C-alpha cells in the first residue's frame, strides 16, 4: 500500500487515522469509518448520516443525551442556564418570547386562546431534562400558523423540500461517504426543518431576518452565486453604504426602504414563501427559459411592478430584458461545449471512457452526458467534469447576474459570459489533446488502455456506485405524491 | 444540428429560445437574435446595441415611453409619484436639492443668477410627461461647472473617456455580440456620461461618494482588483471597522480622517479628476514603468506627501520603492512567458494556428500577440487565452497589490506573485504538449488538421470577424482629435 | 535575447527597467536588481531584504534617516506633528497614551513606578530627532509585561517565532528574489516583532482588536482561508449584522457577546498567546491528527467548554466530531493523489524531470515529494505544482472549513472537498497525459528531452538555487535551541 510505502520512507509507522497521532503530511495514516447511522429517503438501504444528524431531523433521530435530571419551571430553565449557557439566556432575554416591552400586540394565539405569558425554555424544549425537545417548524406552528403555513407552500427547489427531496434523493449526496457531505444536509436541512435560518435563535430578530446576511451563508457560491451578484451591484454597494445607519425596524414594505435586499425582492411584504414570486423553476438557471416571452408576462409584470417600488417601470422592463437576452446567448457557448464533448464520447476517445471508471451512484459505467448518467465534477474525466462546470458553476450563474444587475458578474467576473468563454477554450483544448492522442494511436497500432487510478484509489473504492445492487431502492419513497421527487435513473417508477 | 439530435435523445421538440419554452439544460433551443439598434462610433457600420442604451446614452438614443400624458408643476410631479415610485421621492426629500434645511449655502447659480428655490424633477426633467428628458453631466453642469469640468478633464483611461472610446473602439466589446457585453457598455457609460456613480440618485449624497462602496461596483475584479488589493490592505481592514461610527460627513481633507478610502486618495481634495494624481497611464499596468524613476520625481513626491497626512515620508518613500520593486520583478515572470508562447508560434506548434481559429474581430488570421493582432481570452487558443491572462489578469494586478499595499495579494493572492508563478507553469505545460506532440506527428509522418470546433460553433458563428469587409471602418471618427483614440489595426490613420 | 526581438517588431528601444521609460507590455524592458541589504537567519550567505526592512525588524537594521534636527520636548513633538502627520496626532490624542480621560486604571507601571503623565511621542521614540527609535514590543514590556510575555509565548506556527523563524528558515521565501516576497517579510514580522497588528497605532484600541478586522488581513486566503471559512460561517453572517451596533468596548468574556469573533475564541479571556488553545500544531492542517482522540481530550473538552458559552456541550460536541471525520475523509484523496503523482515520478514520465528544471532552492535536483526536497507550486512540474495545491491550498483548508463551521466551504466553496475532487481529476489527467506520450515515443523510439524553458529563462535565472555552495549555510542558526526550527535538509545538525 503507499502507507506502507510512505511509512518506510518518511519513518513513521502506518497506523489508523483516528488513533490521535499526528500523521506527516498524513502519509501512513489509514482510513477509518466514522459512527454512521442510517439515512432517510429512497436510498435507506445504504445511505449514511453522522449521528449529530439529530439536530437538523430532530423528528426521526432526536434522543435524550443529557446528564442533568429534574422536571423543572421555566423560571428554573432560566437561573442554571444563566450561568451554564449564559448567551442562550441573554439572546432569550432579548426576545419577544422573553420579553413583553418588546412584543407588538400581534395577536398570538395557541389553542384558539391568546399567549399573554413569557414563552420560556420549556415551552419549546419541554419540562422534563431528560426527556427535552428538539423543535422544527411545528413547534412553531402552534403560535405562528400563517408563517409556517407559507414556509411549507414551497416547490421542488425551495425551502420546504430542500432536504426530505434534495439532500435524500441527490446524487451528488447519496454518491458521497457521509461525512464529506454532513454541510450538504445541515444548510439544506436547515432551509426546510427550522425556522432559525434567517432570524436566528434565540432573538428570532425580524430585523436580522432581512438583512442579506440573513440570506448569504446558504445563498453563496459554487464559487460566486447570488451573494456576490447582489453584493457587487450598486444595490449591494449601497446596502453596505446604509446598513450600519438604516432603519432594519421597518416592515419589508413598498416606500420603507431605500436599499433592497433579498428579503425585500423575495419575501415581498413579509410572504415566507419566497420561491413563488419566481417565474418558473429553471434548475438553478441550468434550462433555458425566456422569461420575457408573452406566456410569462403575469410574472413579468410582477417584476416590473416590485422594481417600481423605486424605479420607472420601464427602466425595470428594460432590465429584465438585458437578462433574457444575455441569458439566451450565454446557452449558445454551452450547446457549443456540449457537441465538443459529447462529439468525443460519440467518436470514443474520450480518456477514460466510462468503462474505465469507477461506476457511477446507479453503480453503472454510463457516460455523465447522457440521459440515465450522473452529471458531475468528481470520479469521472477531465472532458466531463469541464463540461459539468460550464453548465452548472457558469451558464446558471450568468442567470443570476443579469437577475442581481451585477454588471462585472454578467461580463468579467466569476460565473459570467467571459469565465464561459475560458470554459469553451478549455474543453476544446481537453477534447483536441484526446483527439491528438487518438489519432496517433490509431496510426501506430498502440493499444491503450486507460490508467487504473481513473477506477481504483482509497477514495474512489469508498464510492457506493461498487455496492449497488438490484431492489436496492426504496421505490416506494418515489411513489409518494405529498412530496415531489427527482427524475433518479433508477427511480423505478414515474 | 446539435438541437436536433438531442431532441429525439432528450424527448423536448426543437424551437426558438425566446418563445418561453423551459428547455431541457436549454439543449433544444435555437438561438434567435434580440432586438438591436446601431452602435456609435468608428464601427457602426456593424455595432450594435439592446435598446436599453437610451439611458446611457440619452443624447443619442433616448426617446418618449411614456403612457402618462400631461404639462405638470413640480408639486405635482412630486404627489403623484409618492404613490408610483415613492423611493425616488423620499430620495429627492432627503437631498439638498429637494430639502432648504440640509443645504450648506454653497451658492449655487444658474445662468449667474442664485438657485434659492428647491430643484424638482420637473427642473431636471421637464414638464412635459410625454418629453420627459434622462440628463447627462450636460444637466448637472447648469448649477455645478467646477465638479463637471473636472469629471471631464481626464484622458484616457478615465471617467471622461470611458465609453466613448474605451467602449466604441475596444476590441472585446466590438467584437462580440451587443447583448454579451451590455454590462460593459452601462459600466463604463456610467462613468462617462453621468453624475451618479458615486453618489447615486435621487439623494446624491457626498458622504456616501467618499466610502470605498462608491467605487467597488466598477473598481473590481478581472477577478481581484484595486478592491480586493484595498479590502485586503490594513487601510481596508481599518475602513471595515471603523465605517459604521467615523463621521462621513467631512469633506475629504488632510486631518479629517483617519482611514483613508478611494475619494481620499484618488479624489484629493475633492478633485473629481481622479485620474489626475496617477503618475503616468500604464494600460491597467500591462505597461511597466518605474514611477520611483528621476523623470516621475514630481509625481511620486506628491504621493508621499499625501502619505504624509498619516504617516513619515520616509516610510511612504519605502513603500512606493517597494512597489516599483515589486512590479519590475513581474515583468520578469511575464516576458519568460511571452518568449514560450511566441517561440511555439515561430514554430508553428500552435494548436490551432491563427488559420484553424474563426478569424479576430478585424476579420484577419493573425496571431494575438503580434502587432495588429487581438490579444483575448475567448476564440483563440489556449496557449494564447493563458498568455492574455498572464498580463492582464495577472501581471497589471501586481502592480495594484503593490499600490495598496496589499501584502497578501502582492503574495499568496489573487493577482499576485504565486499566482504569475503558477501561471508560468500552465503556460510552459502547454507549450510542452504542443511540441511533444508536434515531435511525434513529424517523425511518424502523421499530417495533422487542427478540429473544427476551434474554427465553427453556435457562438463563434455569430462573431463579426465573418463579416467584416473592406470600407466597413468610420475613419472620420478616429481623425478626431477631440477625443483620444485606441491603436486599432484597422484605424485607418494616425 | 527577447527583448532585442521585441525591440525591432514594436519599435520600441531595449533599456532598463528602472530608467522611467513607459514600456510597451514590458517587452523590452532588462531586469535591473534592486537596492539590497543582507538578510539574516541561516541563509544569510545570499539572503537579501530591500532596505525597508528597517521598519519591521528595526533593531537590525534601523537608522537615523531625518532632515529634522533639535532635542524636543513631549509637547513639541505634539505641536509640530499636528501640522507635519495630523493624523498620528489625532490617535494618539485619542488613545489612552495622550488623554487621561479614557484611562481606565489599569494600575500600568514602569520600573515598579505607576506611569500618571501622559505616554507621549518622545516616551515611545526619543527625545533627539536625529537618533529616533523605531520600536517593537521590547518598549512595550516597560509598561505591558504580561501581554508582551504572552505575545512571547508561542511555540512554531505562532505569531512568537513568524519571521525569526517561519520568514528567515522557509523555502519559499530563500528561494525568491527578495522584492517578489516583501510582503511576507512583512506580514510575518509584524505579527512577531510588533504590538499593533491587532490594535493598530496610533489609538491602540482594543475595542477594534476584538474584530474580525483585526486578524483577517493576515488570516486570509491561501485563496480562501479561516477569514472566508469564519465569514461564510453563520457566526461570521451575525458578525456583519450585528457589528454596527454591538458594543466592542465589552472585555472578551463569557456572556459579554452573542456573536464570537477570531479574538473572542483564539484571546480567550484576553491572553496574548492566541496559539495555545489549539488542540496541537499540524502545519495549517496540512499533517493529519484525530483532535478527538482520547489522548486529545484535554484539549477537546476546553473547545466544547468554549462552546458552551453560547450553546449546548452535546452539541458542540456533535460539530467538533463532524470536523474530525471531514478531515479524515479529506486525507483519503490526498493520498489517492500523492500515489499517481509520486508513480509517476518512480516510472520516470513526469515532464520534465527535476534534472530537467532549474534546481531547487537547495541547489538540487531532487524531485519535490520526496524527503530532501522542495514542496512548491512554483518552478516545478505542472503534477508537483498540483499535487502542492492539493495538500497546502485545498486539504489544510479543508480543516479550516470545518474548524469554522462553514458548511459552504466544507462542501462546494473554496479549500472544500468538491474543489479537492477536482484538484484529484486534474492530477489524474496530468499524469494520464505524461504516460500517454512517453507510452508513444518508447514505442517509436522518439528520445524526448524536456524543453529548455523548463530550466532557463529570465526569472528561472534569478533564483539563488544556482548559487548554492558548500558551506554557505549558518549551521550555528540551527544549533540555537532558543527558538524552534525548520527541518530543511541543508540544515546540516538535529
Ligand atoms: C406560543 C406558545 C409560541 C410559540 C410556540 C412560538 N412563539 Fe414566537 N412569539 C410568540 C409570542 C407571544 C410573540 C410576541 C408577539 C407580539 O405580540 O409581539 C412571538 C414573536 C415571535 C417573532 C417576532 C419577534 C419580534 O418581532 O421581535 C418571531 C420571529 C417568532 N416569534 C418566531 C418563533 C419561532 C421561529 C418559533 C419556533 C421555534 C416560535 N416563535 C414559537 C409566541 C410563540
Ligand atoms: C428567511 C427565508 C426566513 C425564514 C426561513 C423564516 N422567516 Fe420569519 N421572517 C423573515 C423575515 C425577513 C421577517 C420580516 C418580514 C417583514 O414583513 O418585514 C420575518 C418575520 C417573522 C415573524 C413576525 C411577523 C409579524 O407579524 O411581525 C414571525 C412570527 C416569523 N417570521 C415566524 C417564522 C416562523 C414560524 C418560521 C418557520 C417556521 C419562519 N419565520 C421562517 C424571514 C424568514
Ligand atoms: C430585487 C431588487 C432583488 C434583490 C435585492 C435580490 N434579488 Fe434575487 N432575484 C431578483 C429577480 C428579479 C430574479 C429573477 C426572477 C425571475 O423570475 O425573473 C432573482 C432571482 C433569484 C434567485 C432564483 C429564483 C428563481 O430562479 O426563480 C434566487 C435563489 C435569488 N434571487 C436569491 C437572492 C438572494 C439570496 C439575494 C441577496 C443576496 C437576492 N436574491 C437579492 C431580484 C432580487
Ligand atoms: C448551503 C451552504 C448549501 C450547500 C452546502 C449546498 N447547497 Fe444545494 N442549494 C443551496 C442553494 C441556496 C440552492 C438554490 C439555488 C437556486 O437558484 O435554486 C441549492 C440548490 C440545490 C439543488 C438543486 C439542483 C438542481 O436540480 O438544479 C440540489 C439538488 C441541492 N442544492 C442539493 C445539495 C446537496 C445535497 C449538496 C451537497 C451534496 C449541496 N446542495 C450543497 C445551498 C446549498
Ligand atoms: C440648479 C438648477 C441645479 C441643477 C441643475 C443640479 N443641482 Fe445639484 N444642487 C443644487 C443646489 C441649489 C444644491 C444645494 C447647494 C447648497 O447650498 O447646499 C445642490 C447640491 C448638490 C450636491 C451636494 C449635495 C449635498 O451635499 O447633500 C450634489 C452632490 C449635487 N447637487 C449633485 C447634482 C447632480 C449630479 C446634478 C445633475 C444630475 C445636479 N446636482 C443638478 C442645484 C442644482
Ligand atoms: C466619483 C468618482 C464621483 C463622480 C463620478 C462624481 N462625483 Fe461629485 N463628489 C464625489 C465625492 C467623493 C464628493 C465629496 C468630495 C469632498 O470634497 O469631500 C463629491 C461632491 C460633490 C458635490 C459637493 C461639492 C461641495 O462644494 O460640497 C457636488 C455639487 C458634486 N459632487 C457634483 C458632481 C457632479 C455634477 C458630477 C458629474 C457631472 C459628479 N459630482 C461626479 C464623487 C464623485
Ligand atoms: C491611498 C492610501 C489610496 C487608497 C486608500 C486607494 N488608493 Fe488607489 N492608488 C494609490 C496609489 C499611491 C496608486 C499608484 C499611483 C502611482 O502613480 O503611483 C494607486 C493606483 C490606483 C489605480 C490606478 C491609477 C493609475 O495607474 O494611474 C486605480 C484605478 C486605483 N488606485 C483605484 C482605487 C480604488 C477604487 C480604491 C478603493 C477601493 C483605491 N484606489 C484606494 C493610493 C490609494
Ligand atoms: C465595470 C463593472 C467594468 C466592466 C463591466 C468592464 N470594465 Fe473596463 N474598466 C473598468 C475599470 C474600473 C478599468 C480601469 C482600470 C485601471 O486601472 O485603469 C477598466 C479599464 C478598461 C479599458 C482599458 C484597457 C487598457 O487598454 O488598458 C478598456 C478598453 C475597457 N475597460 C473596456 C471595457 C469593455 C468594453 C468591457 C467589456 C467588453 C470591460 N471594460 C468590462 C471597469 C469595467
Ligand atoms: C508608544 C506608546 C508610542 C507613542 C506614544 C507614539 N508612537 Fe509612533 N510608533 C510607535 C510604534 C510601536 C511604531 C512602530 C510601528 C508599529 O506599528 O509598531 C511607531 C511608528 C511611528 C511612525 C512611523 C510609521 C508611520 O506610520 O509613519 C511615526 C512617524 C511615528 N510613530 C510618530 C509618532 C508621533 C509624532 C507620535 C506623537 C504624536 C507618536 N509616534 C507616539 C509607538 C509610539
Ligand atoms: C509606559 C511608559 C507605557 C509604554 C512604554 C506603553 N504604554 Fe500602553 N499604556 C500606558 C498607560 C499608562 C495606559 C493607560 C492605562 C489605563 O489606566 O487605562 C496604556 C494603555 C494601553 C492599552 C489599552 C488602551 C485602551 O484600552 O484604550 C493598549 C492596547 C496599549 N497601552 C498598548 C501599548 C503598546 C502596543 C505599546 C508599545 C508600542 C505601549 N502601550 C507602550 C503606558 C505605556
Ligand atoms: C492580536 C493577536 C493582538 C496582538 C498581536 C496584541 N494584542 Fe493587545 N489586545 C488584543 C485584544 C483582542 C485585546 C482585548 C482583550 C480583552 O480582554 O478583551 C487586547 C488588549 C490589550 C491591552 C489592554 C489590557 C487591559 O488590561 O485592558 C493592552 C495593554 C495590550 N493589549 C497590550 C499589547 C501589547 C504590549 C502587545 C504586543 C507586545 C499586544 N497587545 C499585542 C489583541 C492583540
Ligand atoms: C469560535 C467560535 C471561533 C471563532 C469565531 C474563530 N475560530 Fe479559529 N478555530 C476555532 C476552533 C474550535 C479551531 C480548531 C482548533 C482545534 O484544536 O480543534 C480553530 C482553528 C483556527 C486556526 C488554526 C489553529 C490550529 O490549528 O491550532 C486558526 C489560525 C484560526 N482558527 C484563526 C481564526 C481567525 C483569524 C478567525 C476569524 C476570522 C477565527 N479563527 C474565528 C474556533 C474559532
Ligand atoms: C500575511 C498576509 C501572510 C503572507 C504574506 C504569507 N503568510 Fe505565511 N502564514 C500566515 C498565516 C496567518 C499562517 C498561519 C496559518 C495557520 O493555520 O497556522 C501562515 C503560515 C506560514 C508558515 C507555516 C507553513 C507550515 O509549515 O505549515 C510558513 C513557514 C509561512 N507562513 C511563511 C510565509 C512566507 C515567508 C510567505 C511568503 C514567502 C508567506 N508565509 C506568506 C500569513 C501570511
Amino acid at each position: 500500500t503507499f502507507q506502507d510505502v510512505a511509512s518506510q520512507v518518511f519513518g513513521q509507522p502506518v497506523g489508523p487515522d483516528n488513533d490521535g497521532t499526528l500523521y506527516i503530511f498524513g502519509l501512513t495514516a489509514k482510513y477509518t469509518e466514522p459512527e454512521y447511522v442510517d439515512g432517510r429517503g429512497p436510498y435507506k438501504s445504504f445511505l449514511k448520516m453522522l449521528p449529530s444528524i439529530r439536530w437538523y431531523d430532530p423528528e426521526h433521530y432526536w434522543t435524550n443525551g443529557s446528564q442533568t435530571e429534574g422536571v423543572f419551571k421555566n423560571e428554573e430553565c432560566v437561573l442554571c442556564h444563566t450561568v451554564q449557557t449564559p448567551t442562550i439566556v441573554n439572546d432569550w432575554k432579548q426576545s419577544s418570547h422573553g420579553s413583553k416591552d418588546i412584543r407588538r400586540g400581534i395577536g398570538i394565539k395557541k389553542d384558539g386562546k391568546p399567549v399573554e405569558d413569557l414563552v420560556g425554555c420549556a415551552d419549546c424544549h419541554g419540562n422534563n431534562h431528560q426527556k427535552l425537545e428538539m423543535p422544527t417548524y411545528k413547534l412553531c406552528n402552534d403560535c405562528h400558523p400563517k408563517e409556517t403555513a407559507e414556509h411549507r407552500a414551497g416547490g421542488l427547489g425551495s425551502h420546504t423540500h430542500a432536504y426530505t427531496v434534495n439532500v435524500l434523493e441527490f446524487s451528488w449526496h447519496v454518491g458521497k461517504p457521509a461525512e464529506e457531505v454532513t454541510g450538504c444536509a445541515h444548510c439544506h436541512a436547515i432551509a426546510e426543518n427550522r425556522c432559525s435560518g434567517c432570524h436566528t435563535r434565540h432573538k428570532f430578530d425580524p430585523a436580522e431576518a432581512r438583512k442579506p446576511t440573513a440570506c448569504r451563508v446558504c445563498h453563496m457560491g459554487i464559487d460566486h452565486d447570488e451573494w456576490a451578484m447582489y453584493n457587487t451591484s450598486i444595490h449591494g454597494a449601497l446596502y453596505e453604504a446604509e446598513s450600519a445607519r438604516m432603519d432594519w425596524g421597518k416592515k419589508l414594505k413598498k416606500g420603507n426602504y431605500r436599499v433592497p435586499t433579498c428579503a425585500y425582492c423575495h419575501m415581498q411584504n413579509g410572504d415566507h414563501n419566497p420561491q413563488r414570486f419566481g417565474t418558473i423553476y429553471s434548475d438553478m438557471g441550468m434550462f433555458q427559459v425566456d422569461r420575457g416571452a408573452p406566456k410569462h408576462k403575469a410574472k413579468r409584470d410582477s417584476w416590473i411592478k416590485l422594481c417600481q417600488d423605486c424605479h420607472s417601470p420601464r427602466f425595470a422592463a428594460d432590465k429584465l430584458k438585458e437578462m433574457d437576452a444575455g441569458v439566451n446567448l450565454s446557452f449558445t457557448k454551452w450547446r457549443e461545449a456540449a457537441a465538443v464533448i459529447v462529439g468525443c464520447y460519440l467518436d470514443g476517445v474520450v480518456d477514460p471512457m466510462p468503462e474505465g471508471s469507477a461506476p457511477d451512484w446507479y453503480g453503472h459505467y454510463t457516460f455523465s452526458l447522457l440521459p440515465g448518467g450522473d452529471p458531475r465534477f468528481y470520479a469521472t474525466s477531465n472532458l466531463e467534469r469541464l463540461g459539468l462546470e460550464m453548465i452548472c458553476y457558469l451558464t446558471g450563474n450568468v442567470y443570476k447576474a443579469y437577475a442581481h444587475m451585477s454588471m462585472y458578474n454578467q461580463t468579467y467576473g466569476n460565473g459570467s459570459a467571459f469565465e464561459q468563454d475560458r470554459k469553451l477554450v478549455e474543453i476544446k483544448t481537453e477534447a483536441a489533446k484526446l483527439r491528438r492522442f487518438a489519432a496517433i494511436e490509431k496510426k501506430i497500432g498502440l493499444e491503450h488502455k486507460s490508467a487504473d487510478f481513473w477506477k481504483h484509489g482509497e477514495y474512489l473504492d469508498l464510492l457506493p456506485g461498487w455496492k449497488r445492487k438490484p431492489g436496492d431502492v426504496d421505490v416506494e419513497w418515489f411513489k409518494r405524491t405529498d412530496i415531489p421527487h427527482r427524475a433518479n435513473a433508477d427511480a423505478g417508477v414515474e
